[PDB]
């Protein structure tokens, strides 16, 4: 009742019916067909499918709850873009303070898309949400450390030259006690999410340059938190993916925005 699963084509149709051109880019939900010819068949098929789903009334009215959820996602005031990688999983956490539950989560997995209305009041409530595309690993245990992008680039060069990961972890000086975790961060199997925060305050559509990554490895969950140093270069802190640390990192990420104070 607070959630609906749809086809991506179903979703596109309702977006069109509510007046929204398109969905947030992160979802990659583009026009289903090609011609003026495909458009007409698509529309016939979708009117029919939404009706058989009770989401479109005989009188042509979009279910008011699903309509609102799709509008929140399409016309968001504040959002987190979620890009999941692992062996197309894309999400967005959207809030549209005006119209709306105060959050709508959209999760697109291949040809389907779920929309879930939630009440989120603190960043800790987001940990199970962001975790949907990960693999439910417990937190990794290791001493937090940082790596610069230039240092990472030199490591990559060495690795490309055929140096062992072991030799490259020595070059970086990773303590032996931390290597099970660090060698897992840089090996499969793994799953991760790249998160960017956005807002539409001025009607101007700012996103964080920073993007936070959460990575589930064989040695547990790790949080990677980049920051841009004064000379521009990215520097990342790698830390244990506890729910607490994750919550703080999500707060921190959002803090970069003008909006500033989502909670
Ligand atoms: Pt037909
Ligand atoms: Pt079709
Ligand atoms: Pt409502
Ligand atoms: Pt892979
Ligand atoms: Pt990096
Ligand atoms: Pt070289
Ligand atoms: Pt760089």
């Amino acid at each position: 009742p607070n959630a609906v699963e749809l086809t991506v084509e179903n979703a596109w149709f309702i977006a069109e019916m509510v007046g929204a051109g398109t969905f947030p880019w992160v979802l990659a939900i583009t026009t289903p067909y090609s011609d003026e010819a495909q458009r007409s068949a698509f529309f016939a098929r979708q009117r029919d499918e939404l009706t058989q789903l009770g989401l479109l009334s005989s009188d042509g009215v979009v279910n008011p709850a699903v309509a609102e959820w799709i509008k929140v996602v399409c016309f968001p005031e504040r959002w987190l873009d979620l890009r999941y990688v692992g062996p197309l999983l894309r999400g967005i956490v959207a809030q549209s303070a005006g119209i709306m539950f105060n959050t709508v989560v959209a999760l697109r997995n291949a040809q389907l898309v779920t929309f879930t209305a939630m009440d989120i009041d603190d960043p800790r409530a987001l940990v199970p949400v962001l975790g949907v595309g990960l693999s439910a690993r417990p937190p990794a245990r290791f001493e937090e450390f940082s790596m610069p992008m230039r240092v990472g680039a030199r490591a990559d060069e060495r690795l490309r030259s055929g140096e062992s990961l072991d030799e490259v972890l020595d070059y970086l000086g990773i303590p032996v006690s931390a290597r099970p975790v660090v060698q897992a961060v840089f090996s499969g199997p793994r799953s991760y999410v790249e998160i960017v925060a956005g807002c539409n305050r001025d009607g101007e559509h700012t996103t964080t340059d920073v993007g936070l990554s959460i990575v589930d490895t064989t040695a547990g969950r790790v949080l990677v938190s980049p920051s841009r140093a004064f000379d521009g270069e990215w520097v990342s802190t790698f830390s244990a993916g506890t729910p607490f640390a994750t919550a703080v990192a999500i707060d921190q990420l959002i803090a970069n925005l003008p909006d500033g104070q989502w909670f």
